[PDB]
RNA sequence: GAAGCCCUCACGGGCAAUGUGGUGUCAGGGCUACCUCUCAUCAGCCGACCGUCUCGACGAAGUCUCUUGGAACAGAGCGUG
């Protein structure tokens, strides 16, 4: 909420999670705020997800600005456990990063595009 | 970066991407590229001597004479470990 600066429509979040699921099956994805953080720093990240029900918020507060000064596009998910399920985890995930999609590159592109428009 | 931990005989359950586990800890470390090599460390297995304290077993040689005395464990004489 303090790091969130725009609401994402359930529909968009839907497409993003699906795109993320086919990303792990095909391409490569990072699970965890730390791994997600290094990817954004090493530049090996295409799309990073960030849960919105993260408490404490400090764990993810840095993702937004870090992503901006790195061109890396990012999107919010209303729930932490979905992101983890989608990321293929048996647990939750405060943040996620698609380290190069996989037969989803097309979708990822649009989502990023759609997001930028959503400001 | 799930390669992990806990409970249960098992089935199964719980924990864990807000990081279990690997690596590492100033002879700094890590990574990339090399040489060599380990007996350092950490973990676990086995597992005492001796010594000290206490307890216990075993363990030599007179119960001879006279006198005094209620009593010899005394005096005098002979004898022993
Ligand atoms: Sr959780």
């Amino acid at each position: 909420p303090v790091y969130v600066d725009f609401d994402v429509p359930a529909d968009l979040e839907d497409d993003a999670l699906e795109a993320l699921e086919v990303a792990r099956d095909t391409g490569a994805v990072k699970k965890g705020t730390n791994e997600t953080t290094k990817s954004i720093e090493r530049g090996s990240a295409e799309l990073v997800f960030v849960a919105e029900d993260v408490q404490p918020e400090e764990i993810v507060m840095h993702i937004p600005e870090l992503a901006d000064e790195k061109g890396v596009p990012f999107i919010f998910v209303e729930q932490q456990d979905d992101l983890g399920h989608a990321a293929g985890l048996e647990v939750g995930s405060a943040a996620a990063a698609v380290t190069d999609a996989g037969e989803a590159d097309a979708d990822v592109e649009d989502i990023a595009d759609k997001v930028e428009e959503l400001r």
